[PDB]
């Protein structure tokens, strides 16, 4: 199909959200960069869908965080959710979708702006939210590995799919963990989406960044980088560690996972079948920059390794 500018999409309903992408790359996301917004957007994917129990209730990828977003931003495992949340809302008032859809297809453009990363499948279609979240439903920094994979779980993942979606924490700050240090990063290089993540987790922590007693944050190997105690225990543990040591320099199998299982997640509590295909109108990422290594200084001995099976590989260092 062709829309009225010229340009082109498989569905001709997917035409509307041309003028959408071109807004949001402009005015949330800062002429297309993967930053801040990008982040941002991208954890209020997850706020959004992961509210989905089926003993609990909660509608998923439905819109609910903005919809009710007086009862849900005040939940704690949402903290600091609602600056995206008020960002957001006036280009849902503006356009014509509705706050699901929103939020996942921010999500999408915003990770197509970051050099590695992908292009999430985008479905065009869900109705309004019609029920906040239950609270108890996000994971926190805190909670155990049984706690995270049993909630997960719950909502449909396997412990492989979680690690997954962790690639997320490739792009991605903490404001609250350590609100003397907002904007410190999970990775060293939060504008790439590359598995740098899945390295510097690894790594002994050496130091913390800001203060030393925060809940939820565990040692962190490098003055400008952050790490989350779940982190540290999910690249340690036996369910999940092997998962997550396969992902370093392993860029082509982060790349599918993540889009595979980003896509799942944006459909909780929808129906593929009744939804649109829109995934085109998603831009084409730039090539990954940079290739995975070691911090300067460091070596393969910082390393925790915690796979019996296969030794944690060989990396260079930075200069
Ligand atoms: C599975 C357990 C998870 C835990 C315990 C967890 C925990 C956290 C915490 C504590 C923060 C920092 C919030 C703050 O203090 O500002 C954060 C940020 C973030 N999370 Fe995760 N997360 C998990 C899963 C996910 C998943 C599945 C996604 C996928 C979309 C995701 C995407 C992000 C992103 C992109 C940010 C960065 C936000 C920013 O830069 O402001 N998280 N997460
Ligand atoms: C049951 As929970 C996700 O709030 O630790
Ligand atoms: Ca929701
Ligand atoms: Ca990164
Ligand atoms: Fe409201
Ligand atoms: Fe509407
Ligand atoms: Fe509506
Ligand atoms: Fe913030
Ligand atoms: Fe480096
Ligand atoms: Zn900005
Ligand atoms: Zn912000
Ligand atoms: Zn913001
Ligand atoms: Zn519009
Ligand atoms: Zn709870
Ligand atoms: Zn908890
Ligand atoms: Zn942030
Ligand atoms: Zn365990």
């Amino acid at each position: 199909a062709t829309c009225d500018d010229g340009r082109t999409t498989a569905n001709a309903a997917c035409c509307i959200l041309f003028p959408i992408l071109d807004d949001i790359q402009e005015n949330l996301f800062d002429g297309a960069q993967c930053g801040e917004e990008v982040h941002e957007s991208l954890r209020l994917t997850f706020h959004d869908a992961i509210g989905f129990s089926p003993t609990l209730g909660g509608g998923g990828a439905d819109g609910s965080i903005i919809a009710f977003d007086t009862i849900e931003t005040n939940f704690p495992a949402n903290a600091g959710i609602d600056e995206i949340v008020s960002a957001q809302k006036p280009f849902v008032a503006k356009h014509n979708i509705s706050a699901g859809d929103f939020i996942q297809f921010a999500g999408a453009v915003g990770v197509s702006n970051c050099p590695g990363g992908v292009r999430i499948p985008f479905f065009l279609g869900r109705p309004d939210a019609v029920a906040a979240s239950p609270d108890h439903l996000v994971p926190e920094p805190f909670d155990s590995v049984d706690s995270i994979l049993a909630r997960m779980g719950d909502a449909g993942f396997s412990p492989v799919e979680v690690v997954s979606l962790l690639a997320s924490h490739s792009i991605a700050a903490a404001d609250k963990v350590d609100p003397s240090i907002p904007g410190t990063p999970f990775d060293s290089t939060p504008g790439v989406f590359d598995s740098q993540f899945f390295i510097e987790t690894q790594l002994k922590g050496r130091l913390f960044p800001g203060t030393a007693d925060n809940k939820g944050e565990a040692q962190s190997p490098l003055q400008g980088e952050i790490r989350l105690q779940s982190d540290h225990l999910l690249a340690r543990d036996p369910q999940t560690a092997c998962e997550w040591q396969s992902m370093v320099n392993n860029q082509p199998k982060i790349q599918n996972r993540f889009a595979a299982t980003m896509s799942k997640m944006a459909l909780l509590g929808q129906d593929k079948t009744k939804l649109i295909d829109c995934s085109d109108v998603i831009p084409t990422p730039p090539a990954l920059v940079g290739a995975a290594h070691l911090p300067a200084g460091f070596s393969l001995s910082d390393v925790e390794q915690a796979c019996a099976a296969t030794p944690f590989p060989a990396l260079t260092a930075d200069p």
